[PDB]
């Protein structure tokens, strides 16, 4: 019972398209490959010839592209058809592009929402699914419902970047904690234990971090109240990690790197603090 | 009873002979700060007055020191005392160094079990604490008395082992809490507070249910690259860099992971999983 519009029919945009035009929606969808749109055109999607039947063809624009230079480079052209359209990018880019964005939609007649989506292709449309939005509180939830379709809708907040913020966080979590596991299993891996069977121990130290509210305490009190686990500590223990790292042969970059945070903290005065105060050198360039 | 004694006498040690204590075990104990044993000596522990009495008391020697140059200092003007005993060395430091030790120890006509503690000093005697055994599989099999401390997890003869599961253990936590501290500092440059941020990497972690795919992939050698590339890692990567730096937070952690994607596109993987990274991470740079 709402037109939706998808221009980018990667396999993000092909989920979401299906899922709309399985939740029952009015689906119009655009890409610079139109051999992509086979599918969906057979179950019924509108393929537009231009991004401008697109654009015209609902008021909701869902954008699932690569970055935002993709969104310039097919929008700018027709920009005079963004009047009275609400663009919702899903694409994954910075923060300061989204702000950048909503001021040029804004300026091109169309309101503007950002989102992180935190599923795969195949996750949406699932009870697993959600997506940060943030941007104008009341265009959020003028088109909520429709996007549920694609998954939960988790509004964070009016500045346009606060979505991607989130996101990309939630992927700074991810990567640099699956670059610590395969880092780990190599190390193991030196001396020919499987990675299936460090498996297991590898499994239940991520269930042992169950003090992470604690930390967020601390943080948000700016106070590392020091007792069973100095930073100092750390510091020590993560020389150990380097140092059988190199004697292994594996790579050090990572631990080093972990290593040299520690030290900065270290000699910014934290060695005898929880080391939740290792975030004060984060937040802090070198 | 099996009598144990205990050097070392810091948190964790002293959390250690408190618990042979509570088992009924006869406990001997020394440390370089002898007011450390008071406690301990009031509730039954007898305190050695010399390294090598404490070494003559026990056939077991459990070790809780800083670094195994502590354990060197404190045993090697005592060494002939070694003979017979079994070291059983729960201090932190290298797999090599593990090995040297072990060697050392065979030279005085002791026998080495070494070991990885996985819990801070509380929780000890948690039958829920675990500790990593590696060495002479009769002198473990022989040594219910380690038991008491938690769970004993044997993972091998190599005297190297014990720390090496220990040492990748602590690679993932320190790694992977630098990881959720940097990632709260660049969602709270905006004023978002940790405590509601946590929720959601709580579910970032709780979602990490793929790991056993990664691991088959790793033994097989065959890393897939179908739906998630280390391409889309790299780009995905990139972005965290430069929101980091527009964030005003340091880069330095994010760039060294974007380095590692990096390394592995040049060596020929940017099609493959995301697994993929294993093969520089298994090689220096
Ligand atoms: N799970 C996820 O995959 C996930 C999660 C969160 C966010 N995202 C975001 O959503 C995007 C889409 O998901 P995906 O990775 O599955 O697909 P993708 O390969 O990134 O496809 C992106 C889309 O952008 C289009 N595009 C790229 N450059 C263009 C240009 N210069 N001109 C016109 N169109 C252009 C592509 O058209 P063609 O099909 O013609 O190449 C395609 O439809 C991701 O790149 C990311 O930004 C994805
Ligand atoms: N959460 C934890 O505490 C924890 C958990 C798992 C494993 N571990 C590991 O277990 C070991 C024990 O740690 P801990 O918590 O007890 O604290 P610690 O400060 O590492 O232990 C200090 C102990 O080592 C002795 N020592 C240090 N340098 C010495 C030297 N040069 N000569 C003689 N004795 C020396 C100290 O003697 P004095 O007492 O006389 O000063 C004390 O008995 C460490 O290797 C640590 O990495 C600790």
């Amino acid at each position: 019972n709402q037109p939706v519009t998808v221009i980018g029919l990667g396999p993000m945009g092909q989920a979401m398209a299906g899922a709309f035009l399985a939740a029952g929606h009015p689906v119009t969808v655009w890409n610079r490959t139109p051999s992509k749109a086979d599918a969906l055109v057979a179950q019924g999607a509108v393929r537009a010839a231009t991004v401008a039947e697109a654009l015209a063809a609902s008021e909701l624009v869902v954008l699932s592209l690569t970055d935002y230079d993709a969104m310039y480079a097919i929008l700018e052209p027709a920009a005079d058809a963004l009047a009275g359209r609400v663009l919702v990018n899903l694409s994954s880019d910075t923060p300061e592009r989204a702000r950048e964005a909503a001021a040029w939609a804004a300026e091109h007649g169309a309101r503007y929402l950002t989102g992180g989506v935190m599923v795969p292709p195949p996750g949406i449309g699932t009870p697993e699914a959600y997506v940060f939005y943030s941007g104008p509180r009341e265009v959020f939830e003028a088109h909520r419902a429709t996007l549920a379709v694609l998954g939960g809708t988790d509004y964070v907040g009016e500045d346009p970047g606060l979505a991607q913020l989130y996101y990309q966080a939630q992927l700074d979590i991810f990567w640099t904690t699956m670059t610590a596991y395969l880092h780990a299993t190599a190390l193991v891996g030196s001396e020919g234990v499987p990675a299936e069977e460090f498996l297991p121990y590898a499994t239940e130290m991520f269930d042992s971090m169950s003090f992470l509210e604690e930390m967020a305490e601390q943080i948000d009190a700016g106070e590392y109240p020091g007792d069973e686990d100095t930073l100092a500590m750390g510091a020590a223990g993560v020389d150990h990690i380097v140092h059988a790292s190199r004697d292994a042969g594996i790579d050090t970059a990572l631990p080093e790197a972990v290593k040299a945070l520690f030290r900065r903290a270290i000699a910014a005065g934290h060695g005898e603090d929880s080391f939740t105060s290792l975030i004060e050198v984060l937040r802090k360039p070198a």
